[PDB]
Formats: C-alpha cells, sequence, structure tokens
C-alpha cells in the first residue's frame, strides 16, 4: 500500500493497484535502471502450458470489469477457452475482450501522459485480414476515421496475433506517416534522419523516392509471414500542417510543415497471452514531440541554429541560452499552426495537468496508476508543468504494449 | 556487467562499477520508485556490531586509492581502528580518510550534475568543534572560502560525528544561506515560501525579521545537542547578485537578487560506518536552480506571471507558452546577471555537458557512474541537452551523502 506525492500540492494518492502487477522492470533492490531506454522487460516466443493462466488472469479481470465476476458466463467462458488452449495450444478473443484488452493496454501503458482517454479508443478489428492489400485497406480506413478532417479521434487496428512465429502481421513502419530519410554526398541528412535505415528499405524493395524534405514515406506491410510490399498511402488521406508563427512572418519562409496523426505501428500488444505484432494505434500530438524533439534534437531535423540565426540570437555563448529561446518559439509555431488549421493538438501544460486530473481518478476508482516519469515529463520546461512535482510508481500491468525486435532483422526473407 | 548507451551519440558505456554497491535503492524487480523524492533508502541510528565491516570496507577502498591496498600500514590501520572500535565501539577518521570520504561522498552523489569537480573539493576539518559559536566560526570561515570574492570554491566543514545519538551537531538551516519567508494577513507569502516554517522557528528562538523579500536568515546552529543559538553571518559574508536582463531595462525593475552560494547544511554525511549529521557543503550554482526552481516554481517566488506581464505576453490561453517564454529570459537574466559580477554560475548546457564528460571517466577509470536521471536532467529544455539522452544505472555507493529528518521534529527540546 505506496504512497505517492505530489510535492507542488502536497497531495498524497495510495498505490494499491501495483500489487495485481506481474511483469518485472528491470530494476532489483540494488540498482534502478529507470532510465534505461528499452529494457530487456519492454521487449518481446510462449507455449501453450503458460498461456492459460494468462487466459484465466485477464478473464478474471474482463468479468470483473462487466460487474459479473465469477458468474456462471464467467466460469463458462473459462472452460470454454480452456478447452480451446488444450485443441488448439491458443485461443480467440471475443470482439469485447478485444476491445476491452486494448484500451486497457493503452490505460496500462505508464510512458503516455495521452491515458486520461483510454476509455474512449476505437478499435477496429482486423483479424479477418489476410494479404498485405487487406492491410493497406484496414490501415488506410485507419488513418481516415482517426484523421477525421482535423478532429482527430483515437483508434487502433489489430491485425491477427501470432501463431507459429513465423506466421505474423507486422507493419514495418515505425509510423505509419513518417517522413523519409536521405543520406547527403558530404554525409549530412535530408528529410528525416531517423527513418535514413528504414527510408533505403523501401528503395531496396522498389520505391521511387521524391528525394526531398517531407516525403511521406509508403507502407510497407508484411501478412502472414510474407515477404512485405510497398504502398503508398492516398495523399489526400494524409493531413499536414504547415508550421508558421503568429510573429515572425519568416517562420513560412522556414518552409516546415508536420503530419497531424501520430500513429505507432510497430509495437506488440499483448492481451490475455495473446501477442498482436502488427495493431497500429494513433491519437493526436502532443506539442513537444513535434516541436522539441522531431525538430530539435540533434540527430532528427535540427533547426535550432536555423530559427536561432533568423531570431538574431546570440550564438556565440553557450550561456546566451539561444537555443532555449529558439525552442519556445518552435513550439509555439507549431501548437499556433495546428490550432489555425482545426486540427487536433494539445500543449505540454494543458496535457501533463490533465495526466495528473486522469492519475487522480486511477488512484481514486482504480488504486493506483503505473506512470514512467522519465517519459511523463515534457521534454522542454519540465517544472513548470506539475507532473515534474508528481512522485510515481512504475510498474507493468497486462494488457500491455510491448517493444519488439524490428522486422529486417528477424525476418527469415524469400 | 551491465550497458548503458547514449541515444543522441550512439555511445555505450559499460557499467561494473554498481557491483560494489551495497545499499538499496527502494526499486524492487516489480516496481521502480526512480521518482519518488526521498526514498525511506535515502534517509537516516547504528551499533558497533555492524560497525566494523563498515570501517573495513571503506579502509580497503581507501587504501587501494592510495595504491597501497593490502600492505603493512593497511593492516596495522586495520587492526587499529579494529581495536578503537572494541574498546570504545566507534572511532576516528585519520584527516586524509575524511577528506578522501567527503570527495567520495559527493563523488557517489547520484543526484549531482556538477560532479565533475569532486576531486577539487576543500574539506575544512571541524570535529574539534564544542560550541554554536564555534560552529559559527567554522561556518563564517567556510563562507568566506568558498565565496572567495565570487570566484567560487567547493568545500565543506565537518562537524563531529553523532556518538550516542542525543549529542549531535545539527545546522538547522537547510542552507547556509537562505532568503526568510513571511506568511502574510490574505495568506500569500512574502519572501520565500520554502522557508516559511523555518523563518518562524527562527522568530520562536528570538529572531527579528526585517519582514522584507531576501531578508538573510540566520543561522541556527545545534551544538553536542544543546538547544540552537541564532547568529547573523556578517553581511560583508554573503555575497549576492542583483538580477538583471541584457535587453529588458524593466528587469531591475523587478528588483529581484540571489546569494552567489549555494551550500547546503542539512545533509548527512556518512564515512566508514560513522555518521556527520552536520557537514555543510557548498559549490556554485546552475543557473536553472535559481531561475526555473527558485524563481518559477509555483510554491517558491513564483514570478512568471509578473515577468510575462512585463513582457506583454498572451496571458490568456495555456497554449500560448507564455509561461515558457518568461521562463527563458528569467533564465538568461540569472546567467548574465551572475557573470557580469564575476559570480561563479554555470548554465545547464555546459553543466549537463561536462557531466556527460565526467560520466566517461567515470566509467573508464572507476567502471561505472552513479546517475539519477530524474534529477540530473535540468529542469527546462530536458532533451536539448545531453544528459536527456544518456542512459543512466542509479545504485548507492558509500561513502555518501543521506537525508535526515529535521532537527526540530526529533530535538528532545530543553
Ligand atoms: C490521445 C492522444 C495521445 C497523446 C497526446 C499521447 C502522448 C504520448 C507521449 C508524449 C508519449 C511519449 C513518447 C515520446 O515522447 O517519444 C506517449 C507514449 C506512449 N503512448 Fe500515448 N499518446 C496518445 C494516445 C495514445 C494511444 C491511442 C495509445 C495506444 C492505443 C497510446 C499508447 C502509448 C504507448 C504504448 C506509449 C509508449 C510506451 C513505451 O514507450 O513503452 N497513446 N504518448
Ligand atoms: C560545484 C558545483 C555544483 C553544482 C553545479 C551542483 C549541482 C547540483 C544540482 C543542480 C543538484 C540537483 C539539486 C536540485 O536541483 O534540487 C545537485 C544535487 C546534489 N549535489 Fe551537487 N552541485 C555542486 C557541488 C556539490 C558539492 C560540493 C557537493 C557535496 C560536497 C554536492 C553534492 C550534492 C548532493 C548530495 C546532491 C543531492 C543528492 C540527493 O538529493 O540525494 N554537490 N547538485
Ligand atoms: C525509439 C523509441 N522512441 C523514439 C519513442 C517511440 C515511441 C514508441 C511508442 F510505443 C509510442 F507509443 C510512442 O508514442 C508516440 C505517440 C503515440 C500516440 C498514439 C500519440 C502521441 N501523441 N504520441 C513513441
Ligand atoms: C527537498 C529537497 N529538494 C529541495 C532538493 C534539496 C537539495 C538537497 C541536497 F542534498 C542537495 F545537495 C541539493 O543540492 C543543491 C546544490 C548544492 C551545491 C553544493 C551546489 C549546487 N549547485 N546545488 C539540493
Ligand atoms: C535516456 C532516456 O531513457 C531517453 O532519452 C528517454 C528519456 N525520456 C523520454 N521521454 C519521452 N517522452 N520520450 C523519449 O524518447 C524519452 N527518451
Ligand atoms: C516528483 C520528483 O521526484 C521531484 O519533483 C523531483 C524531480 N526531479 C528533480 N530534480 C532536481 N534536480 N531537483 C528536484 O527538486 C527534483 N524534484
Ligand atoms: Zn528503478
Amino acid at each position: 500500500f505506496l504512497k505517492v506525492k505530489n510535492w507542488e500540492t502536497d497531495v498524497v494518492l495510495t498505490d494499491t493497484l501495483h500489487l495485481k502487477s506481474t511483469l518485472e522492470t528491470g530494476c532489483t533492490e540494488h540498482i534502478c535502471m529507470g532510465s534505461i531506454m528499452l529494457p530487456s522487460q519492454h521487449t518481446r516466443v510462449a507455449t501453450k502450458d503458460q498461456l492459460f493462466p494468462l487466459a484465466k488472469e485477464f478473464l478474471d479481470q474482463y468479468y470483473s470489469s462487466i460487474k459479473r465476476f465469477g458468474s456462471k458466463a464467467h466460469m463458462d467462458r473459462l472452460e470454454e477457452v480452456n478447452k480451446e488452449i488444450e485443441s488448439t495450444s491458443t485461443y480467440q478473443l471475443k470482439d469485447t475482450e478485444l476491445i476491452y484488452g486494448a484500451k486497457h493496454a493503452w490505460r496500462n501503458a505508464s510512458r503516455c501522459v495521452g491515458r486520461i482517454q483510454w476509455s474512449k479508443l476505437q478499435v477496429f478489428d482486423a483479424r479477418d485480414c489476410t494479404t498485405a492489400h487487406g492491410m493497406f485497406n484496414y490501415i488506410c480506413n485507419h488513418v481516415k476515421y482517426a484523421t477525421n478532417k482535423g478532429n482527430l479521434r483515437s483508434a487502433i487496428t489489430i491485425f491477427p496475433q501470432r501463431t507459429d512465429g513465423k506466421h505474423d502481421f507486422r507493419v514495418w513502419n515505425s509510423q505509419l506517416i513518417r517522413y523519409a530519410g536521405y543520406k547527403q554526398p558530404d554525409g549530412s541528412t535530408l528529410g528525416d534522419p531517423a527513418n535514413v535505415q528504414f527510408t533505403e528499405i523501401c528503395i531496396q524493395q522498389g520505391w521511387k523516392a521524391p528525394r526531398g524534405r517531407f516525403d511521406v514515406l509508403p507502407l510497407l506491410l508484411q501478412a502472414n509471414g510474407n515477404d512485405p510490399e510497398l504502398f503508398q498511402i492516398p495523399p489526400e488521406l494524409v493531413l499536414e500542417v504547415p508550421i508558421r508563427h503568429p510573429k515572425f512572418d519568416w517562420f513560412k519562409d522556414l518552409g516546415l510543415k508536420w503530419y497531424g496523426l501520430p500513429a505507432v505501428s510497430n509495437m506488440l500488444l499483448e492481451i490475455g497471452g495473446l501477442e498482436f505484432s502488427a495493431c497500429p494505434f494513433s491519437g493526436w500530438y502532443m506539442g513537444t514531440e513535434i516541436g522539441v524533439r522531431d525538430y530539435c534534437d540533434n540527430s532528427r531535423y535540427n533547426i535550432l541554429e536555423e530559427v536561432a540565426k533568423k531570431m538574431d540570437l546570440d550564438m556565440r555563448k553557450t550561456s546566451s541560452l539561444w537555443k532555449d529561446q529558439a525552442l519556445v518559439e518552435i513550439n509555439i509555431a507549431v501548437l499556433y499552426s495546428f490550432q489555425s488549421d482545426k486540427v487536433t493538438i494539445v500543449d505540454h501544460h494543458s496535457a501533463t495537468e490533465s495526466f495528473i486530473k486522469h492519475m487522480e481518478n486511477e488512484y481514486r476508482c482504480r488504486g493506483g496508476c503505473p506512470a514512467d516519469w522519465v517519459w511523463i515529463v515534457p521534454p522542454m520546461s519540465g517544472s513548470i508543468t506539475p507532473v515534474f512535482h508528481q512522485e510515481m510508481l512504475n510498474y507493468r500491468l497486462t494488457p500491455s504494449f510491448e517493444y519488439q525486435p524490428d522486422p529486417w532483422n528477424t525476418h527469415v526473407w524469400k
């Protein structure tokens, strides 16, 4: 029954939820790895024996969720998937068990500050899919729906679960919409340095790059273990916000823009022991993810010098805080640009307050809320947002989202 | 033999130092408490039995440090304090063992970004002190020395170790130089809200407050268990930087200022099992500690609105990032003000780069460097400083600095 304090408000919350926790974290009693980016625990091949307790555990919270824990419909469903796990060494979720598992995977994501919206998640069941083309169609219907003309909506599309392991649905994109990354002669990078390995993988499979900055990458979709295939999202479906500033008219001259739809596609969704290797999910952007990380990370677009230049900034000494000054401006423009286009965006203040609000309800009507402070604190102006001052317990509940290796490092090809 | 990566540079460092670790962290395999502010492990009454392994462990690294591990002078010193621990149920450090233990307490402080300077620490041995007045004199000689007319120097003053526990030297100030905090009629706060409980404690013992903003508090010094006593640092010894901006001439009109000398006085220094309950230590300020936390924390001076006002800032909508804009300005002024006065200050960029440099040498010539990411990442512009992208292993080595309860909640009075 652990206590967590908010040192800005002296609010104390009591966490019992962490007792239901199951998975391990990477920390021990003599070492804390809370700052390791991809702990071996957060990465993802299972058998039929451990598979039933997982099913049991998940089915018991789900019937407990729809009020009727331990009833006949529960006991039958337990026997039912017991039977099905004996016979097939795996099983299938009901439509509702899948919607529930997905929403709670998000709910349990300790690194996600947007979780106040976890209950309003749209679950598209793609488990009937069999081909890369059908994947492409489900993904496009996802994009269109979640984009909703800038009034963005949370959604997830769940392709068939892993079975043997060699028959595996995977989106090879990290996100359905990402800009291409091209190395240059001198070595420098056009576009997004993050995706340079992925961009050339696409060309290795036949992409015809328009070698510029913001070239929306094509989808590389692997279906049921087969070699992936290239499909270009219809451009009318990829909404984009050109970035201007509400003061500096040279900001348009910077010629930047970003897509409205954040949509992570490389993660693994775990539910009742079942593994969904392709499950792209989307919501809306927090300002900082674009203006701080995408735009100003050194190994991303790296625009701080160019913005500071135009601002006429003391770029000599480090202590001029020119980098900080040009970073707040870039985030002012991103927010303003997205808002003047009716494209859903949230600032890091509004988003981190709501997370504290969310944390309250989770400790009240759930007994806790796993939270990773390393990741919840926004990457600029940490301590002026209320999550900097909120102690948080990190633990691993299931259903959950896990990392998984890249397909091209595991795919037994051709 | 754990690995930590820098995701900005793809640098990998290998940590074996954590194997020498001894104390626990608060994390377990199923829960990470890396964001708990004062874990029960980081707080501080010991006997004579566990006291010798502690002495042994510390003496073995110290003679290993001066090259002659296991020699006769080592073995004799081991027998010597063995003998002394049998006879007195405690023991005394040699002058050099104390200088070493202190420097390594700092070296091991995982929450300190300034640790690149740990070897150049000036150790003042105050273990002959017996009276609050003698404390006051050692503390003043500390202030004067460390201040060094703005060319600040790192130092620590070590008062006698705890023995029985009822005879205990304690500085009741959190820092030797802090501004007084006064509640008002309407409830609001003049001065520093942090110290309001301490400020009225001082008046409870007879302080004559000049009830303004930046009133340097008096020292409240407890010596050998006796009731503490009030002493006012000579004002010529308290250096102060008035805060101006190198653009906004109304910034002087804000009328702010800060002391040059950060000097934490409430911590407990542990060496070879011995407990030094009063051990004030000082270095120089990182810009952000004043301009971000001191000035802009909600429950500190809370000047963001007043600075934004004068900047003529979009203070209506939250998403205007006015708070961020006024926060970078305040930090530009702090750095500039301290630098135009030849008072040693370091910006959070320069300081966090040096910490990465420091981390390199610690993994190379020591096998690791315990680091608390929650605390090493500066509280503004996190991800544009290189420590945001540096994975860090947190573990607890000794000699170390520990928190300890406030004296007025433990002091058996009068
Ligand atoms: C609705 C708006 C949302 C916002 C504003 C939001 C915000 C964020 C942010 C800022 C991060 C940190 C990632 C980074 O900065 O690199 C994150 C991580 C994450 N989010 Fe959310 N998110 C949203 C929706 C969703 C949805 C719909 C899901 C799943 C269905 C989700 C699941 C996750 C996961 C799994 C992580 C990372 C966990 C990890 O890395 O281990 N989020 N989110
Ligand atoms: C020389 C310049 C120094 C700088 C720039 C510096 C910087 C910092 C900063 C920014 C923090 C985080 C505290 C906060 O933001 O609230 C910190 C913590 C700390 N520093 Fe350093 N510091 C310096 C010198 C020292 C010295 C001389 C010592 C000890 C002799 C020391 C030991 C510590 C300890 C023990 C902590 C906190 C550990 C904890 O809270 O558990 N530092 N320092
Ligand atoms: C190398 C890893 N690093 C780059 C972080 C990558 C990452 C992994 C992950 F699973 C995530 F959910 C993630 O969330 C971004 C995100 C997703 C959604 C739906 C909304 C918002 N607003 N944001 C970001
Ligand atoms: C409630 C706790 N919270 C307010 C943090 C307090 C705290 C505790 C502590 F032991 C510290 F060493 C500390 O370091 C401040 C510091 C010290 C020195 C020598 C230099 C710099 N530049 N800075 C700050
Ligand atoms: C070293 C550290 O684990 C890494 O830089 C983390 C820190 N916190 C983060 N927080 C978020 N939201 N996103 C990130 O990519 C990271 N990166
Ligand atoms: C909740 C959290 O533990 C607390 O706010 C910490 C976060 N990191 C920090 N880091 C530093 N340097 N100083 C602090 O006071 C804090 N506060
Ligand atoms: Zn931990």
